[PDB]
């Protein structure tokens, strides 16, 4: 099929541990610091990625840089849903750290953890794709609506570039179903929401100063 | 072309005036009470609309109010948007309430204001019709991601009727670009995000206590 779908599928990076220190008592902090941790050495991994996307390294490094700033949160959030699609009500943020509904509650998290579970169930019924999860991932970003791009018509080639090869994978994959795109683009909104919660939550325990954060977690939590 | 994309065309409803008192001093309660005694009106008549969408009124009334309870706000800043494709840097509310960016900062809506001018930006680019308006407002509400619906099935199948007339209107009227009807559902992101930073904000000041407010945007809010 799609040569951009088949690009993105060998483009995706090695799932990293989260490793919890096993020597701190279980608390919120502990939780959140681990989350946090995990994030920061997540988002490195997601810089190298977005590299092998046709055309994002011809952008200058702000435009680089903005999309990046405004998308980190729905990639970060789109990789622990795929992660999540074989499990019932957990949320795998990476092997060594699935989290359930009495954990989300103690880390303070079960509401947002609740909007993830959400997007969980929706593509679980749609039965999402490793091809289609790349794809959406590749998209987000493009379309992550940073106000301060200089390119705009070059992000705009970004943007249809991905949507294409979207539209060329179900044309030829699920001709069961020719609005399948479309279903999968109608997903946007709510990661785009669940998104801007997760970010602003994550500001405010960065300003209640409890829980420690790496310097590019902190960058992007900053930019926002 | 499409019946569903004529029908929403005929159904839409005309426009109201805001009618800010002209005893009252300007202030930003003047300008917030105006605004939302505007949406509370507003919200009446979007739910008359909504019973002209097919297959909407066949919805039990529990879902019928699911559906607008997550999308009310959505729906009126679409609308703002619309009303604002042929002006500058200015957000019409109303033909008697024009906003320009010295009155958003009076009233505290100086960063809200923008996302919708930034929804208003795109829309321009893109030149919108009121055909694709009345049809994403549709989708908007049919999409609006509720965690309380009954008949999971049908409201998925009211979503498929609506994104199929979108298809329809665009095969049929804009040969010249076929991935406009993707490109319109990707506009749907920032709309949920601007809708959400809005009702945080008016539940906001609806704490504060400050703004007086009437029992439909109340209840809006409060579902919320
Ligand atoms: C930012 C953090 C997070 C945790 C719980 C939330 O409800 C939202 C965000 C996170 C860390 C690593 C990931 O792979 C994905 C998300
Ligand atoms: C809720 C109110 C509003 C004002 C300013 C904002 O930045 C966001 C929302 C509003 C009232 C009437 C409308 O037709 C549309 C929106």
């Amino acid at each position: 099929y799609n040569k951009i779908v088949s690009h993105l599928l060998v483009a995706e990076p090695e799932k990293i541990y989260a490793m919890p220190d096993p020597t701190v008592p279980d608390s919120d902090i502990k939780a959140l610091t681990t989350l946090c941790d995990l994030a920061d050495r997540e988002l490195v991994v997601i810089i190298g990625w977005a590299k092998h996307i046709p055309g994002f390294s011809t952008l200058s490094l702000a435009d680089q840089m903005s999309l990046l700033q405004s998308a980190w949160m729905e990639i970060l959030i789109l990789g622990v849903v795929y992660r999540s699609l074989s499990f019932e009500d957990e949320l795998v943020y990476a092997d060594d750290y699935i989290m359930d509904e009495d954990q989300s509650k103690l880390a303070g998290l079960l509401d947002l953890n609740n909007a993830i579970l959400q997007l969980v169930k929706k593509y679980k019924s749609m039965k999402l794709e490793k091809e289609e999860f790349v794809t959406l991932k590749a998209i987000a970003l493009a379309n992550s609506d940073s106000m301060h791009i200089e390119d705009v018509e070059a992000v705009q080639k970004l943007q249809d570039v991905l949507h294409e090869a979207l539209q060329d994978y179900e044309a030829g994959q699920h001709m069961e179903d020719p609005r399948r795109a479309g279903k999968m683009l109608m997903t946007l909104p709510l990661l785009r929401q669940t998104s801007t919660k997760a970010v602003q939550h994550f500001y405010n325990i960065k300003l209640e100063g409890k829980v420690p954060m790496h310097k590019l977690f902190l960058e992007m939590l900053e930019a926002k």
